[PDB]
């Protein structure tokens, strides 16, 4: 029977009275605050069902979560948005510890950015407890903050070989985290991988899902991940610990995005076979193939022995890094034994197989893979190379043309499951970014508080275009929307900040200046102005910043004057300067180093200066760190080419003594710049082998750079020549 | 005519319409948003008035201010509140640089809490020019951010030789600002030091200014100070800039609260006679009587020298310090010269005169001042000492019994203004703080989300009574109030922890533990974690924290488990530990080191541990971080006795290598304690001529203290002995 509820106490009184086949149905509307408990005992045959009136009409928003408890349940039609999960969970297959859910499903459920307000409030969206469980055609979209998406909890031999089925899903883009801790999917966890969880995940989509390495964590033992599509997700499906998994008929669409890996194998007994990986750009951890090394007489929670791995059948087209033994060092001394590695398929347009070998592989025994012609073998026995031409079949993957070749890698059967077979039809799968400059143009004029009401009254996407004269600045203009802010004529347009700042980022706000001309001199005098920066509050975000064809002068009435300082716990998707000239500043440039407590947090993902002018700036240009030893991110990655420094970096306040500091930066490329009469550049590089390339400088009165190897030698790969001293 | 006027666009036509004479009346409500613009032109016979209907009921709220201009207006009967300006004032005797208000006066105005969101984006609530304006029997409370609350401006000739008058205003409570820009009243700026006001501040009463070293910042010329009284108000009447002023009449009711100032003299020509100083605990710049070092050839924002002071017919009543050359160093070594203390009375039953000279003063002649014979002078001519007798005037005051004597110190005839004689008498003068325990004490049982349930519904000050069981918490307990928690039964009731943070600190939370025991066992298995903290978005007001009695154990599921983290930017008016374990901690205790960019600026003005015990934490106790060189600030004060550290600080990712690593804190006791097997206590020692003293402790398996010093050697008086060291 159908029980219509409109109110949480007529819902608290419909559960009192429901029975084996009754459905319990939230009225279409908007429930603000509603910490669900679906406790309850259907029945095999006449199971209890929790159900929106209409779903995408009932939205549960504000600080509210669901519970299921008990056994033969149904959950669907609902649409958590516009709030976010007060306890731990969104999603629950439990009331607490002592009282699981069974035997019970969701289905047809959106969570659509409901994120905690702090990106390092950590939650999860979706948790799975008890045994013989169901998560399918839900729709997962936008998480922020740390915290995996979706995890199978173990902790209990009544979570523990659970058969829980997770298919159909949508996973929808997840923006980049910027530590540990943004996987999708994680099954299990370290203390828990020893033990058997049986679960299953299969025809999922996972489209741009970008927290971190980690697309799926497996944890734990004997899973089956199996005929998933990863579509352009900056990450990899990790076998990270537990052993004897089977990952089976997968899907890899990278198209060459930067980043895109991966099926990394580490621990014992796994099966990889037959498996699609196409257009996947990662490298080491966040490679197309990767076979770790392990630590001998390894603890839980690190890195076991690769033993008795399979990878047969797979297909890999143009897939730019296959590494094994990879992370070989002194801690990971224990390279892959007893592994077979069979009837692969390898084509590279790129004149390589790919691969490289960071350690002993002779216990990988590779027999009967094939390779394209033009690709030199990096191996010699267990390959055979032959003219081969690839093309796409109707489920959109590619074969060999020859009949005989396609003994070699994938099956021709496999159907790679659609992004519109997954998921729900009655709500949209959407772009998560608004573009710059998708808007419209709107036409802003000289000269007090016009800037302020300019972008008060735009919309996001939109281009404002200052006409020539003086903008002066008496309010500071907060962005909460994605704006391009370009002058009609470079250099014509004069800003007059008169606050300690001219622009703050908030949450939604993305920031391109182009052509724009900044006087900072009636700033405040006052120590510790920031002419552009984040908000101060804890971002739920992350940004975009653009700047280009700009000039900004006598940032210098008192001292500390930044040019942009990051709040805490901020994140930059990128911060890119081109063609811009700076002058006269006090403070640092820019202060991406506020994540001093070394837990693999950081402040940017891409740092790009070219083609740039900076002179008399006494603090650094940039000071960018990431401390601690996690291995689980790809960032930051600092550019900086064809730039001219002038007397940068030499204030008695700057206690980095550096014109540029760069701690934990994973990829660091200098290349053709001027530093002179500067403080130098420093480099504390730290673990994860960053890539270090400093050639065609010239440092003329300035210090050769200085490389502090904070892991001797464990070690970085660090070229710096070329350069001329004085 | 009358104007009754019930919006803002009414307002606008009253004014249009205005003649001398009429008054413009705000209708009783709540005006929320409104910038008034109150520009008119009255006769010397005939103002033109903006008032509230009735005072008291007229409320501007949200982002409201107030702008005078032109001339004969007045203002009165307004009430700000629940708001804070959104330009630089709440209140503005102008309308822009170019057009001034003179004639014109606002009383009986409140502005109550009407703060910035943020305590370090800065303001000021009343700002003066023009000339011939009168600022009285106003009521101003609780200004929590950065920036002076009244300032008379300088800025050109037209808002010099003022003649401005201040009088009867309640300058009521103002809490530590926790960095320099905290003044009450400051009369001009350095730039126009030189230039003469003639202002006059009478008979106003500065109920508790404690916002920093300066509760009167005099910056200008031939100004007269007079007839104020200043209750229990952590801070000065200084001199800063300026000459030719005369402070006089006023009265100083120190009551032997901490930090109780003080007239300070610096510059030429000054005047201070026939003030009243009693129980006045301040030294340094903060002293009962200052008379300042100067520098040679100063700058003009720096310290001009003593020079021509005349100090006479004072009465010093248990005034712990005068000090004369006080700041005397390397830059300060220019001694006070020309001037005269005469006819001074100092009655003091602490054994000694308080004088200090901290270099020549024969500079200052003394005749006729006279001592109490039981106090031992530290001068000989111009000194006479006595048997004296004080006996209380009906105005409050002391005076010799002896009437021979009563030709030393203050006259007979001082009637000091009382606390309800000044400001309005339709509006509370009420305290600021509520106490803890003022409120009514609830029972709350065990033990799902009862913690959380009682702390939502409690009302401030009230007092939560946990009866014996388990408290799991699922939801972070967000204190917004101040409240208690007190177990029963002092070790029955246990707090199980089951979030990344348990309590966290919001405006307007204030928190005791009493009787509690915390096991954080089942907290997340994630590094970080923080056991009590304030909020990360940026605090609008201090707050306070009592621990009593209480246990915390088992902070060690991850590392980096923290008992407690200041955001940044707040500012703890007190953390008091007492008789409380602290055990298995991974992280540090008190993390009060936020503010690295050396601005002054720090996280707690006293910080007390005594009869506790610390055992097994791998962090520090306490960092606590003041940086740079300002001398506007009493804090912090780290006070530690009795206490046992074992296995303290020693953890390899405590980089301070210290059990203790304090910063620029002023004012350091360490005594009776015993450091078992720990790492040492570290001093970095800034300016100020900061008070340390390590004596009576027990340093077993244990460095002894380090001490570096930043300012190697303008002061510091560091007393480290009778220490045990095995
Ligand atoms: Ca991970
Ligand atoms: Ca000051």
């Amino acid at each position: 029977a159908d029980l219509l509820v409109k109110t949480p106490e007529a819902y608290d009184q419909a559960l009192k009275k429901a029975k084996p086949g009754d459905d319990i149905i939230l009225a279409n509307g908007t429930w603000r605050d509603f910490e669900v408990l679906f406790e309850a005992k259907g029945n095999e045959n006449k199971p209890i069902t929790l159900r929106g009136q209409t779903p995408g009409k009932v939205f549960l928003t504000g600080q509210s979560n669901l519970r299921l408890a008990g056994e033969h349940l149904i959950v669907s039609g609902l649409v958590f948005k516009d709030g976010y999960t007060p306890t731990g969970e969104v999603i629950a297959f439990r009331r607490n510890k002592d009282v699981l859910a069974s035997h019970s499903r969701v289905t047809q459920v959106v969570i659509d950015n409901f994120s905690n307000p702090e990106k390092f409030e950590q939650d999860s969206w979706v948790m799975v407890y008890g045994r013989h469980n169901r998560f399918d055609h839900n729709h997962l979209v936008g998480k922020r903050n740390k915290g995996v998406t979706m995890a199978v909890r173990l902790t209990t031999e009544s979570s523990q070989q659970n058969h829980h089925r997770i298919d159909h899903n949508y996973f929808g883009p997840r923006p980049i985290l910027g530590s540990n801790g943004g996987e999708t999917l994680r099954i299990g966890t370290s203390h828990h991988s020893l033990t058997d969880s049986f679960t299953l995940v299969e025809n999922n989509y996972f489209d741009r899902c970008n927290g971190e390495v980690e697309i799926i964590s497996n944890k734990s033992g004997k899973n089956s991940i199996r005929n998933n599509v990863f579509f352009e997700s900056r990450g990899t499906l990790t076998l990270r610990h537990g052993n004897g998994n089977i990952v089976e008929n997968n899907v890899f669409f990278g198209n060459g995005v930067d980043h895109t890996g991966g099926i990394r194998v580490i621990n014992r007994d796994q099966i990889i076979r037959n498996n699609y990986l196409e257009g996947l750009t990662g490298y080491r951890f966040g490679s197309g193939l990767t076979v770790m090394n392990g630590v001998p007489n390894s603890k839980i929670n690190r890195y076991h022995q690769v033993d008795n791995a399979l990878i047969e059948n797979n297909t890999l087209v143009n897939v730019e890094h296959i590494q094994f033994a990879a992370g070989s060092d002194k801690e990971r001394s224990a390279a892959p034994i007893n592994s077979n590695m069979n009837n692969n398929l390898i084509v590279n347009d790129q004149g390589t197989d790919g691969i490289t070998a960071f350690d002993d592989i002779s216990g990988i025994k590779f027999k009967d893979n094939l390779l394209n012609q033009d690709a030199k073998p990096s191996i010699n026995k267990g390959f055979e190379q032959a003219d081969i031409t690839m093309q796409r079949h109707d489920n959109g993957l590619l074969y060999p043309e020859a009949k005989t070749q396609q003994k070699y890698g994938v099956s021709t059967q496999l159907e790679p499951i659609g992004k519109d077979e997954v998921g729900v039809s009655w709500y949209p799968k959407v772009e998560p970014d608004v573009a710059f400059g998708s808007g419209k143009h709107i036409a802003v004029s000289p000269g007090d508080n016009t800037l302020f009401d300019a972008i008060a009254s735009a919309e996001t996407g939109d281009v404002l275009v200052l006409q020539a004269g003086e903008y002066w600045v008496s309010k500071i203009l907060s962005l909460d929307k994605t704006l391009t802010i370009r002058a009609q004529e470079k250099g014509s347009a004069v800003i007059f900040p008169q606050r300690s700042t001219l622009i703050e980022i908030n949450n939604k706000g993305n920031l391109t200046l182009d052509g724009v001309y900044v006087d900072a001199t009636n700033a405040p005098d006052a120590a510790g102005n920031t002419l552009i920066r984040t908000t101060r509050l804890p971002m739920q975000r992350n940004y975009r910043l653009a700047i280009k064809n700009s000039t900004f002068e006598n940032l210098d009435i008192n001292h500390s004057y930044h040019f942009f300082d990051a709040g805490n716990r901020s994140f930059a998707d990128y911060i890119e300067v081109q063609d811009s000239q700076f002058k006269h500043i006090t403070g640092d440039l820019f202060r991406l180093n506020k994540e001093t407590d070394d837990l693999g947090i950081y402040n940017v993902e891409y740092l790009t200066i070219e083609n740039s002018n900076v002179s008399d700036l006494q603090g650094a240009i940039a000071k960018v760190y990431r401390g601690g030893t996690d291995e689980s991110t790809f960032g930051p990655h600092v550019v900086m080419n064809n730039n001219i420094f002038n007397e940068v970096g030499k204030g008695k306040r700057n206690k980095s003594a550096a014109s540029l500091i760069l701690h934990g930066t994973q990829v660091n490329k200098m290349t053709t710049n001027e530093f002179n009469n500067s403080a130098p550049i420093i480099f504390e590089l730290t673990v994860g082998e960053p890539k270090t390339w400093v050639t065609g400088n010239v440092f003329e009165g300035t210090p050769e750079p200085v490389v502090r190897d904070l892991f001797p030698l464990s070690g970085a790969t660090t070229t710096i020549s070329g350069n001329t001293v004085l």
